[PDB]
Formats: structure tokens, sequence, C-alpha cells
């Protein structure tokens, strides 16, 4: 059977096909169904082995020119791979597929349209925090491009009993810090006040700024987190300017141009990779609205009113609404005079719209998490906002994970 | 036990303990979880006697001086009605507590701080549709008030054999026409382009206007419907002018001043009252964004880009948001100007968390929908986008019904 889903815009209908090959509390940010926790033990056969098949399966199922003989041997190969060491290997090519496809999965992601195009960094053989660095610098340095931005994937070596996890400690690859002052203000970034304190505690010397680019944290074969300070020539930045109010570059705003996740965890035929940073590139409102305008973050919303003399005391008068579109036209203006990759939110709600349109065409269905997708502003007047989603969890898919340090054993 | 609930704008923590009185597809529109359908046969005896001894404890636990011996008499007496009748009456004290009870428990309303502030007019002793209209103008009369709204409810006789259900077939008590004209194109309110036909269908004479206010197309005791035109003097109505663009006013713009549901179902205590229009005041962005900016809609977002002289063609310049906000500071001026109550969407969502803070100290919840309670413009500059919320269904309760025409016997 099917779910009939319509897009109240266009009176348009579609059946969801999809969701069967799936695994209220839906305004939950990260509920338990999206974590994927650690282990003591490697993962039972009675599990592995179905869902390593499911894969194989998906895997050889998705050649535009099937090969049957490599699909049955590849088969045989994993399950005696399985019932003989406990667990197994994928290919490069497989790997590949995996992350491409639980990007695909993603349904908090607004830029799947792209899904195919994603560069991958096989860093299985990885084996020190100094190497993570490395591979994590390489990432950094390509995905940047000088402005021109690419999305890029570095998968980290699988979990193998769970005490030996890769992980990456921050929540992105390149985020600022956020220091508590003794005047009880708050500086930077304070959505990271908890993790500065963490890298403050393990030897990061805080040079006390607004932007100041946290260290990676790393952690190796599941051995305690060794801090790293980015190399500040990899981290391409874009200063705040509007292209009328002069006075904008006066505030002295500055956003890091690479969108890095750095915490996820992903999961392929019961393989789990508890370290595998991807990027891909910003979408304005990210900066404009939530960096920006969020009181849990850089909170300038009342400063940028004032600026343009408006009434801040009655919120009847549109003031908010008035400085947000401003502070949006400043970051997109800002990243297009500086050469760096951006999309503003009405174009990529209509690029949305046309892959999910792809989506249903090619396979019955598009996981979508309507709450995320819809841009933190303008809802409506997106086409995304009228359009009804189903939300589930697929496989390969990105996982979020508990908090590296609330369940580290330290040495 | 809980459910853990977090603000992450303000970081503050809520325990929700109400979800256990309760009885993903959470962006569909017109689930069936929310849908009340027809009956053949009055409720079995088995599933209403329980809802309506669960009522009546709600009822007088509600007391704040407990009144026993009322409430084990009242009990008893309901108990043997039930039995003895199969089915019972509920006192006028109880139906007012009801509707409040309902709409406090309505998962999608954002004016909820208000739930206690409801005109209850007593319309069960209704036998003909010539009444039904009486009561409807009566409540149209009373709720506009001059422009100084107020919140009222009409509560028709309660289901019986489900044969002889009062309905209003109107998605609203005030709603203009939608006419497929012979050029293509659509004129007035695309949203009611297949109801209006029902009412030319049924006799009415349209206008061919933009602004035609629809007629009332009531059902009583069963019986086919019966079509009423809205006395003009009692449809409010409001136009469009901008405080600073004198040529606001030529895009010859209007709406009614009175927000009223004619189309759902009351629920309580295993009662079911299929006739039940009830009404608050406008939220600015439900007129300026839905109803002037969707495709769906009056789709004048274009429009209003050109004449502010804007980039309509290069959709990275934010023109749209740009022309929304101009839209929607019109609408706000408009109705403040003509002496109507509205309430902008800053306001209106501070006031919902103020009422939502209040429910978990009163209750230990709020049902809540994110989907339907963030505004459809400006999500994050606003606080209940960063309030995790708990959707669930309690009783008493406003249900969707499946539309009249589809399920009716004519005669
Ligand atoms: C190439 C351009 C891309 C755009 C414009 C894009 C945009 C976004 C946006 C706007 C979000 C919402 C993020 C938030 O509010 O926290 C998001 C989330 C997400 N995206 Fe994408 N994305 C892109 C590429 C990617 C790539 C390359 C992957 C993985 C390989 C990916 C995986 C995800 C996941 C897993 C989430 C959910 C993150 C979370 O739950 O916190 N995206 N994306
Ligand atoms: C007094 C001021 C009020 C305000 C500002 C208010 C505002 C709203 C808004 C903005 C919506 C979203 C509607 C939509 O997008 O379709 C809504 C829905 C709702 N409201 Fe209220 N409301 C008010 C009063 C009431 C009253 C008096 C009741 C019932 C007695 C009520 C019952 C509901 C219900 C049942 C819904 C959901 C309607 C639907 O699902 O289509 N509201 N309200
Ligand atoms: N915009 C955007 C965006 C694009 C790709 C990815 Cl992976 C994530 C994105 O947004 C999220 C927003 C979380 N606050 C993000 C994640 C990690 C780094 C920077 C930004
Ligand atoms: N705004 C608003 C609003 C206030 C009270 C109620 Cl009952 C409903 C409200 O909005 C809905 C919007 C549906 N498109 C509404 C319902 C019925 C008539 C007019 C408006
Ligand atoms: C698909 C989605 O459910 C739909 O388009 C919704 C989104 N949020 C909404 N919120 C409100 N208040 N009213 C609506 O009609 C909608 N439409
Ligand atoms: C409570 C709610 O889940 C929360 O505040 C959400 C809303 N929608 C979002 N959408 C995106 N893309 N990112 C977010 O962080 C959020 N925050």
């Amino acid at each position: 059977q099917y779910v009939r889903i319509k897009n109240w815009g266009s009176g348009e209908i579609l059946h969801d096909t999809l969701h069967h090959k799936a695994t209220c509390l839906g305004s939950i940010m990260n509920p338990k169904s999206l974590t994927r926790g650690p282990r003591d033990k490697p993962t039972p056969l009675e599990e592995l082995l179905p869902h390593a098949i499911e894969f194989i399966n998906q895997y050889y199922g998705s050649f535009k020119e099937a090969k049957i003989e490599e699909h049955l041997a590849r088969l045989e190969a994993v399950t005696k791979e399985i019932e003989t060491t406990g667990t197994y290997q994928l290919t490069l090519d497989e790997l590949i597929f995996a992350t491409k496809m639980a990007w695909r999965n993603a349904p908090r992601c607004i830029g799947r349209i792209q899904w195919s195009n994603l560069q991958v960094f096989d860093a299985r053989n990885c084996s020190t925090a100094q190497e993570m660095f490395q591979h994590i610098c390489r990432h950094i340095l390509y995905a940047t491009n000088n402005g021109n931005i690419r999305s890029a994937i570095t998968v980290f070596p699988q979990r193998s009993d769970g005490k030996h996890d890769f992980r990456l400690w921050n929540s992105q690859l390149i985020r600022y810090a956020g220091y508590q002052m003794p005047d009880g203000t708050i500086r930077g970034d304070a959505a990271t006040l908890e993790f500065t304190q963490l890298c403050i505690d393990l030897g990061w010397k805080p040079r006390y700024g607004r932007f100041d680019v946290l260290p990676l944290v790393l952690q190796a074969d599941g051995q305690d987190p060794e801090v790293f300070e980015i190399p500040p020539d990899l981290v391409l930045e874009v200063t705040m300017e509007h292209p009328k109010y002069e006075w904008f570059q006066e505030l002295g705003l500055k956003w890091y141009a690479l969108p890095a996740v750095a915490n996820m965890l992903l999961e392929v035929g019961g393989l789990e990779f508890p370290a595998c940073p991807f990027n891909g590139w910003y979408m304005g409102t990210e900066i404009g609205v939530r960096d920006f305008c969020d009181t849990q973050r850089y909170n300038i919303l009342e400063e940028v009113g004032r600026r343009m003399g408006l009434e801040t005391h009655t919120l009847a008068s549109l003031w908010k609404d008035r400085a947000v579109t401003e502070i949006n036209v400043a970051v997109l203006h800002s990243f297009q005079k500086q050469n760096v990759t951006i999309m503003d939110h009405h174009t990529a709600s209509e690029s949305f719209m046309k892959h999910m349109q792809n989506e249903y065409r090619a396979r019955g269905g598009c996981p979508a998490d309507w709450i995320w997708l819809v841009p933190p502003v303008s809802g409506s007047i997106t086409p995304v906002f009228h359009q009804e989603m189903l939300n589930y969890v697929l496989s390969p898919f990105y996982y979020y994970q508990i908090e590296p340090w609330k369940t580290h054993i330290w040495q």
C-alpha cells in the first residue's frame, strides 16, 4: 500500500511507498529514535547479519546494469565474514554508496538534491589523533576550496567493540568559542559555553574573543581526547557588510564559510562509524537568522533595529521582521562579494521540492522532517511549507550520538 | 513518569505529566487521528459510559471548592441516564466547561491564553435550518461587536443516531467565494472553488466578485442543507491600506474582521456535537501571509514587489521577504486604523509562551502542534520556535469531520 501526501500550494498529490523500508514527539531535537548510543561489546550476529545482507542487496540493486554473479559472491563473502569474525569490512565502492545514501536519507537536510555529489575521504586505516587531525585538515582544505565550497565526508574506522571508538568531540569542524564573562555577560557563541569549558579544562588557551575558532578535540581508538588548534589559514571567513548600510560593517560581524557536522554516526548494514565529519555549503538563514538573531547565540536583532531607526519597544511595529531581512541580505551580499558559496532559503526550498518530486518518481518517497526543512524565517512564502511530508528512518543513516564526555571512561 | 521538554532559547526545562491523560505523520493537515467521522447508530454503552464518568469527574474536579455530594449524585444520575436511555444531556454549566476545556486542549491554537474567556450560546433546542441561521446571525453580531472582537461558541444539538446531524457545510462562518473564470484564471478565494460550486449548485446567485461573502449552507436534524445569505450589515470588513505606501489602497484589498470556524465537532464525555461554530480574533500573519500570499489563495506577492520597485526575477534579492513584511504592516495598520481587534504574530508568540508556562504549572502539560503554532513567517525570531512541544489528543476536544457532501444521503 501507500500513504497519500498533499502539496496544498499546487494541489499536487503523491503516494509514499518507501516508508515500508523504515526501521507525537516530532518537535524534539535529539530524540532517542534519532540517536545511536555507545556499546561495550560488538553487535550480535542475529542483528548484524540480516542488516548486512539488506545493505549488500541495496548496493547491488542500485546498479543500472545488474551484476548477479558479483552480488551473490559478495553476499556469500560477507555472510562468511560476519559468521567467522563477528564483523565485516565494506569495499570503498560500498562505503561511497553508503555515505550518499545516508545523506539521501537525512530527513532534516534541505540540500539533498546534491546527494550524489560527495567526495569521500577513506580514513578507515587511521590509528592516532594526530592522523585524525591530518585527515580533518585535508577535509577542511578540500571542502573550503577558496570559497568554491565542495561537499565532502571523512570516514574514520568503524566501531569494533565500542571500547575503541574514534570520536570528534566537537559539534562542528569549525565553530566559535563562547565565554561566561566575570560581568555576568556572555562573549561569542553562547551555544558552545559547556564545550568551550571542556577545551579550557583540557589545556586550550582561550583568546577571550567574540570569534575564537574552537580547537579540534580528537579521540582515536577509544583513547583520551587530544586538543588540536585548527591552522588559521584553513579557516575561511566572511566579514559582514550590508550593500546599502555602511554602519553594518561597524557591528564587526563575521562567519566561517564552512558548515561541517563533526559529531554524527553513520550506520550502514549493521556497521557504525562514530567519527564521520561531513559538510555542504551554507543556506543564508542559518547564519543570518539562527546564528545572529537567536537569544541563545549572537543575539544582534535589537542593535540592527536601533541602527535602522525603528520602534524597538513596540512588537506590533514588526521591527524584528524588518531587521532580520537586512541581516539576511547582508549575509547573502557578503558571501557573494567575497566569492564564497551560499544559497538563499527561497532557492533552497525550490531545489528541495524538485528533489522530492524526483525521489517519489525514483523510489516512492522522501523521508522529510517538516520542522527542519521549513526555513527559520518566511515559512509560507516558501513551497516546502505547503508540502505534507513523511518522516522515517531508513538505512544507511546519520544518527546523533550521546555527547562523548558523558560516557567516556578516562585514563 | 514525565517527558523532559526543552526550550532552547532560554535553556528552560519542563516535565510533561499530562500526556498520560491522552486518548511520524505530524505534517499531515487532516489526519484520521484528528477526525471524528459519521455514525449510523448511537455510541455503544461500553465506550459512552466510561467517557461520560471521566468527564463528570473532570468537571467536578475543576471546582476550587469541591462538592462531593453533587459530584456523586451527578455520577449516579448520568450512569442511570446512559444505561436506561442510551445517552445523556449535559447541564449548561458542564457544556460551558466543555467548550473552554476543548479550546484549552486545541493543540493547533496559539490564542489559548484566552481559553477561559468564551461566550457560550446554547442552541441545543434548535430544530430547523432557519433557527440555525438565526443562531449564527446572533453569534456573528455578538462576536463582531463593532470591531471589538469577542470569542464565542454556538453549540447546536448533539449527535443522536448520526442520521439527524446538525451541520454547517461551510469551512468558516465568513469566507469569500472563489470562481474558475472562462479565461482559465481564478477570481477571489481559490481555496473555496469546490464549496463555491456547491453553493451555486444549491441555488446561490454568484455575484462573480473578488470578495463575495459565501452563503451559509445549513443542515438541521439530518435534513438536506439550506442556503442562506449572511445579512451584509453583519459582515465587518477592513479595507487594506499601508501607512507609507499610498498605492497599497489601489490594490483594492479587504478582509473580514471575524475568524470563525464553522465545521468542527466538539467531543465531550462520549457526546459529539457536529455543529458548534466558534471564533476568536485574527493574528495578522493569517490574512497577510496565508490569505494574501499563498499561490492557493489571493497570491499578491509579485504585484506588491513590482510596486515597491524590487528585483522580482532574482530570488536571492529577498524581494519576497521585503514585500511580505509590508503586506503584514498594512494588515496590522488597517485593522488598527479601523478599530478592529488584531494581534501581531510576535505578541501572540509571547502570549502563548506565558500560557504554556501557566499550563505546565497548572496541570503538567500543554498539547501543542509546533507546525501550527509557529507563525507562517519569522519563525525563529519568535519564542515558540525554540520551544520543544508534545502533541496529544485530550478530552473535551475539537475534531475535524469528513466533508458533509461526501457522506450526506440526499432527499
Ligand atoms: C551541499 C549543500 C547542503 C546544504 C545547503 C545543506 C543544508 C542543510 C541545512 C540547512 C540543514 C539544517 C541544519 C540545522 O538547522 O541544524 C541541514 C541538516 C543536515 N544535513 Fe544538510 N546540507 C547540505 C549538505 C549536506 C551534506 C553533504 C550532508 C551529509 C553528507 C548533509 C547532512 C545533513 C544532516 C545529517 C543534517 C541534519 C543535521 C542535524 O540534525 O543537526 N547535508 N543540511
Ligand atoms: C481569541 C483569539 C484567538 C486567536 C488569536 C486564535 C488563533 C488561532 C490561529 C492563528 C490558529 C491557526 C489557524 C490556521 O492556520 O488554520 C488557530 C487554530 C485553532 N484555534 Fe484558535 N485562536 C483564537 C481563539 C480560538 C477560540 C475561541 C477557539 C475555540 C473555542 C479556538 C480554536 C482553535 C482550533 C480548534 C484551532 C485549530 C483549527 C484548525 O485545525 O483548522 N481558537 N487559532
Ligand atoms: N546551512 C547549512 C548546513 C549545511 C550543511 C550542513 Cl552538514 C549543516 C548545515 O547547517 C548546520 C546548522 C547547525 N546549527 C551546521 C552544521 C555544522 C556546521 C555548521 C552548520
Ligand atoms: N488568525 C486566526 C484565527 C483565530 C481564531 C480561529 Cl478559531 C481561527 C483562526 O484562523 C483560522 C485560519 C484558517 N485559514 C480561521 C478559521 C476560520 C475563519 C477564519 C480564520
Ligand atoms: C503540510 C503542512 O502541514 C501544512 O502546509 C501546514 C503547515 N503549518 C500550518 N500552520 C497553520 N497555523 N495553518 C496551516 O494551514 C498550516 N499548514
Ligand atoms: C523545538 C524545535 O524542534 C526546535 O527549536 C527546532 C525547530 N526547527 C529547526 N530547524 C532546523 N533546521 N534547525 C533547528 O535547530 C531547528 N530547531
